[PDB]
C-alpha cells in the first residue's frame, strides 16, 4: 500500500500531519501531485469551527500540480499536464445553479473543506474542477489562481475600467492581489490602506499609486477630504480587511454614483451601521463578492500569460511537516501568502 502525507483536521481544534493512502481517482477524477498549496485565512477558521467543514478532512484549497493518474472517463486532460483546481463545486441541481450562480449552489462542496485537499503529496481533483495551465509556468504560480479568481470577481462587480479610481482598504494577499487587479482593469488612481509599512511598500511595488497610513490620520479625511488625495472620494472602494471600522468608512470613501464592494469576511452575526439616507442621495452601491464563479479560466489564464506579480506574494514556503503549527497560530507581521510545498 502506498502512502503519503497529509495535513488532517480531524475535529475542531486537531490538526497534524499523517499518512494516509494515495487516493484513488473515479471515472472523472485526475489525481494530482501537489506542487504547491496556499494558506488561507480561512483555514484558521475552519480549524477553529468558525467555518463549518467535514472532519477527519485533509486541508488546502489553493493549489496546482501534475496529473500522474485520469479516471476512466477523462479522455481530455493526460498524465503530465500541469492544473490549478477550482475548489468549489456546484451540484448543477437547484435553483441557484440553474440560474447560473454557481457560487450560490445551496449544497456547494469545496476541496479542502468538505473533501480532501491540497495540503498532502496528492489530491483528487473532478475534471471539471481542473484547468489546464502551461508546464513552461513556474511551478508554484498556479497555486495564486483561486485567490486571483475571487479578487477578479470582485473587481467585475465593481465596475472598476479606464480611467477609474480606487481605494483598497486592507494590505493582506486579498488586497495586493486587488491592486494589481484594479491597475490591470484600468484604473489611473490605485490607493492602498493599511498600518503595516511593509503592505504599503508591496502595494507600491505592484501598482498603487498612493498609500495611506490609518496611524497617520483619519483615513475617510486622507483620500476623500478636501485636501485629500482624491477630493470628493473615488469611483470604487474594495473592503478587503473584513474589519468593522473599514467597512463602515467605506461609503464615505466613495464619491457619490459610487461603488462599495464587500469582499473581506467580517464575523458572522457582527454588525456595522449604515446610514440610509446617504446611500440614497449620493446612489451608491454596496455589493457582496463571494469566491469564484465563472473567472477561474480568466485567472488561470492571467497567471499563464504573466500578467500578475505573483513571487513578491509569497512570503515563506513550508513542508507539510511545518503546516500545522502555521496554521494553529496568527498570520506573522510580514505574512502575505504561506505557500505548502509538498516536497
Ligand atoms: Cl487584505
Ligand atoms: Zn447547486
Amino acid at each position: 500500500q502506498s502512502m503519503m502525507k497529509a495535513v488532517r483536521l480531524e475535529s475542531v481544534g486537531n490538526i497534524s500531519v499523517r499518512n494516509v493512502g494515495i487516493p484513488e481517482p473515479g471515472p472523472d477524477d485526475l489525481l494530482v501531485k501537489v506542487e504547491a498549496c496556499g494558506i488561507c485565512g480561512t483555514d484558521r477558521h475552519l480549524l477553529h469551527g468558525e467555518f463549518p467543514s467535514t472532519p477527519p478532512v485533509t486541508l488546502g484549497h489553493e493549489f496546482c500540480g501534475i496529473v500522474v493518474e485520469a479516471g476512466s472517463a477523462v479522455r481530455d486532460i493526460a498524465p503530465g499536464a500541469r492544473i490549478t483546481g477550482d475548489p468549489n463545486i456546484s451540484c448543477g441541481r437547484c435553483p441557484q445553479c440553474q440560474a447560473g450562480r454557481v457560487n450560490l449552489c445551496r449544497n456547494l462542496r469545496a476541496i479542502g473543506i468538505h473533501r480532501d485537499g491540497g495540503f498532502a503529496e496528492y489530491v483528487l481533483v473532478p475534471r471539471k474542477q481542473a484547468f489546464e495551465i502551461p508546464l513552461t509556468l513556474d511551478p508554484v504560480h498556479g497555486a495564486f489562481c483561486e485567490p486571483l479568481a475571487c479578487c477578479l470577481h470582485g473587481v467585475d462587480l465593481s465596475g472598476i475600467k479606464a480611467g477609474s479610481t480606487v481605494a483598497i482598504l486592507g494590505g493582506g494577499v486579498i488586497g495586493l492581489l486587488t491592486v494589481q487587479l484594479a491597475r490591470l482593469a484600468g484604473a489611473t488612481t490605485v490607493i492602498l490602506s493599511t498600518r503595516q509599512a511593509t503592505k504599503r511598500r508591496l502595494a507600491e511595488e505592484v501598482g498603487a499609486t498612493a498609500t495611506v497610513d490609518p496611524s497617520a490620520g483619519d483615513v475617510v479625511e486622507a483620500i476623500a477630504g478636501p485636501v485629500g488625495l482624491v477630493p470628493g472620494g473615488v469611483d470604487v472602494v474594495i473592503e478587503c480587511a473584513g474589519v468593522a471600522e473599514t467597512v463602515k468608512q467605506s461609503t464615505r470613501l466613495a464619491k457619490a454614483g459610487g461603488t462599495v464592494v464587500i469582499l473581506g469576511v467580517l464575523p458572522q452575526g457582527e454588525k456595522v451601521e449604515i446610514e440610509p439616507f446617504d446611500i440614497l442621495f449620493r446612489e451608491l452601491r454596496v455589493l457582496g463578492s463571494f469566491i469564484n464563479p465563472f473567472v477561474h479560466r480568466r485567472a488561470a489564464d492571467l497567471v499563464a500569460t504573466g500578467a500578475i506579480e505573483i513571487d513578491r506574494m509569497i512570503s515563506r514556503r513550508i513542508s507539510l511537516d511545518e503546516a500545522p503549527d502555521v496554521i494553529s497560530n496568527p498570520a506573522a507581521a510580514g505574512e502575505v501568502k504561506v505557500l505548502v510545498i509538498p516536497s
